[PDB]
């Protein structure tokens, strides 16, 4: 199951810089990384990316990392992952740059079909 995180590129590029991401100003704030199913991503990316430039998409997969990972019942009932621990830049199967729609929206449509 591979789940998802939306970052700039410049927070990006910072997590790489350490080895890790810790998270974004909200992840910090909230205490967790959040991340996204394939399913909730687009939404996603609607609801807390609109009209951002440059921005990252970062595809990992759930299976191997342990109990810092947990699924909480979220938006719409659905279960997110939630990860309470840094992201290991090595944890990150692959990255995208993305693209915005008319309306701003980040297109995740291609990437998800992968």
């Amino acid at each position: 199951t591979l789940i998802y995180k939306i970052l700039s590129r410049a927070e990006w590029d910072a997590a790489k810089a350490q080895g890790r991401f810790e998270g974004s100003a909200m992840d910090l704030a909230d205490g967790f990384i959040h991340l996204s199913a394939g399913e909730q991503a687009q939404e996603t990316a609607a609801k807390w990316f609109r009209g951002q430039a440059n921005l990252v998409l970062l595809a990992v997969e759930a299976e191997p990392m342990g109990e810092d990972l947990k699924w909480e019942a979220s938006r719409g009932g659905a279960r997110f992952p939630h990860l309470y621990r840094p992201l290991l830049v090595s944890e990150v199967t692959r990255e995208a740059d993305l693209d915005l729609d008319a309306d701003g929206v980040p297109q995740l449509g291609d990437h998800l079909a992968l």
